[PDB]
């Protein structure tokens, strides 16, 4: 019951397949670099915006009016999954996220509902999902999100951000049985939620373990990767056996540049690199097989119009045209210029068409 | 002038030199996970801490009366260097560094001083080294040790830590003349700083780069390794003018990943590594010839004794038995056991000795 899509470009790369140029979109596309984000976030609360469709379904396409991106990704927080799993959580502009109550000890895991009921609870992201997929009409392919596992544990653990998880990775190492009992309430809420995106109209998954660095290769592989590649076995089949077509899944590690190979082999079609990863180790890594998304520094997008066109010319030389989807390293940042944002969409375009004719 | 060296192992490991089993130390070992060191700086604030050789030479040597370290490194900051340039910091307990006026336009290196003076401003560094090498007694080397470059810019621009770099890489992008002139400021601040260091007792200099991770291999090759290169180059050639011997030099890039490669070939007898590194691949980016230090994970320390002993057992056999010396990926928590350091120490002089015999 959804328009037909007109630019597929996206979706044929992340698949794998050729195309005539490569497509871009950028982290955080809807953000605080955008003054029209800024005015429609000023109407409500952080999370009031979130609960609001057409709040959401706004926000979307705005980036999409000033720029000829490739996909849209739906407004909405990584945060949304904790909150409806039971926590309460506030978004204090001068700080950022915050869990008043974080959890600290085993117990604290009574408070949080049965992972199984959490979509219902999040009925207001696949609500704004379908008005988002329906205004959009066709135009470009709809990309939906969650945080992985691991990186939703160190929110609810330590209350907000952190430069070092301590007491997550605390967590990982005295409480290594409750650390698997929560990363596992985590996957079961996460790949209902994933479901009930693409059931509501997300074409693209993307699921953002955007704390993996933390982690070294061995606790990593013990707790962020078992989870990380169930979300997207169990996602598929529950797609599979509800008669829908399963979307292209991207994974997301920042600062995971340890953890590639495993990446590359767990089940996930496009493997999303952070900007300290030279594209072309990047591809020895992960092999001939998944495709690549990424992975400009975003802070290059303070560099000049004309750097900035240097410096993705160089990105594409070193990806190549096969099996790539370009973004940046991470999110933009809220002092960027959005011109600046422009002129690295429209090196894409122009380079990539150059790199294959 | 000073007392034979007695326990000379980890400077035969930073050489390259086959030891009877590894030598091991911990970045933070005189930190606040220790009841002493705690009591020690509350005597007075943090810089006049720094500033007492007494308190200094006394913070220093209380890791050693706990544990069997194989080396001690003299307790001071990297951030004496931008204060010794001209610029005021504060040490406020609950946030950490701050640099309340930090350098935002060009305009602003004008108040910094010629950096040819700098080592006189910072005799006290040099006062609390001889002390501290006296005091030692010859029981094991003397590490001294300054911030990099980049680092220090860091600290400078942002005014204090942050979790992107997002105004000191806009300063790269934005005004890169700027950016070398003070990086070059630092450098030549430094190499005398440094060489001061060797002249008043240290025997063996490490350069922290700690925040090497927010640049990828572009800017960290543009802007963070030539200085790097500069200051080992500089400080051994002025050092063998001066008639002294040089010493062992170790370059520590925190989340450097991408810049092993290159570290290995910049003029430093040991890399140090962090935790998401694993030994064998780092052994591969930087060749046969260098020692590498590292890298346990510090949160490791908050498993059991036992586990502490295992994931030991398993980093000493990745690295295997030669050019390397064991310290952890990162410095010391505030809330580590003393206990579980000094299990680490016990299960890496073990488990190498194990390893030869």
């Amino acid at each position: 019951g959804f328009p037909e899509l007109k630019n597929d470009t996206f979706l044929r790369a992340a698949w794998g397949e050729e195309t005539d140029y490569t497509p871009v979109w950028c982290m955080r596309q809807a953000g605080r670099y955008l003054p029209e984000f800024r005015e429609t976030r000023a109407a409500q609360d952080f999370f009031s915006t979130c609960r609001s469709p057409e709040a959401c379904c706004e926000l979307t396409l705005q980036p999409l009016r000033r720029f000829p991106l490739d996909a849209a990704i739906i407004f909405s927080d990584i945060l949304v999954v904790p909150q409806a799993l039971g926590m309460e959580v506030t978004m204090v502009p001068g700080k950022g996220p915050s869990f008043p109550e974080p959890l600290r000890e085993e117990q604290d895991l009574e408070r949080l509902r049965d992972p199984e009921v959490v979509a219902s609870e999040l009925g207001y992201v696949f609500q704004a999902i379908t008005l988002t997929r329906q205004r959009l009409a066709g135009r470009v392919p709809l990309i939906g999100f969650a945080g992985a596992p691991w990186t939703l544990m160190t929110y609810m653990v330590e209350g907000g951000g952190s430069s070092t998880m301590a007491q997550a990775k605390r967590w990982l190492y005295q409480r290594p049985q409750a650390s698997h009992q929560l990363l596992r309430i985590l996957t079961d809420a996460l790949v209902p939620y994933l479901v009930g995106q693409v059931v509501a109209g997300a074409q693209a998954l993307q699921l953002f373990e955007s704390h993996a660095g933390h982690l070294g290769p061995q606790l990593f592989n013990k707790f962020a990767l078992p989870y990380i590649r169930d979300v997207a076995k169990q996602v598929k089949a529950r797609l599979r056996e509800a008669g829908l077509a399963p979307v292209p899944m991207i994974i997301f590690a920042k600062d995971g540049h340890f953890a590639l190979e495993e990446l590359a082999q767990a089940g996930y079609e496009v493997v999303g690199l952070d900007w300290t990863v030279a594209p072309k180790k990047a591809r020895e890594c992960v092999g001939k097989t998944v495709t690549l998304q990424g992975n400009l520094d975003p802070c290059a997008l303070y560099a000049s119009e004309e750097e900035i066109g240097q410096l993705v010319k160089q990105m594409l030389d070193d990806f190549g045209p096969h099996r790539y989807i370009a973004n940046l390293g991470h999110g933009l940042y809220p002092d960027m210029d959005p011109e600046h944002v422009g002129a690295f969409v429209d090196a894409v375009h122009k380079h990539s068409r150059l790199l294959r004719q």
